[PDB]
């Protein structure tokens, strides 16, 4: 894969700086 998927959504992301991004950190 050329993207980064959120394990949370089926949201993917073109970088991972980008998913990092998205996610913004975790409860976990
Ligand atoms: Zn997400």
């Amino acid at each position: 894969s050329s993207d980064f998927c959120c394990p949370k959504c089926q949201y993917q992301a073109p970088d991972m700086d980008t998913l990092q991004i998205h996610v913004m950190e975790f409860i976990e």
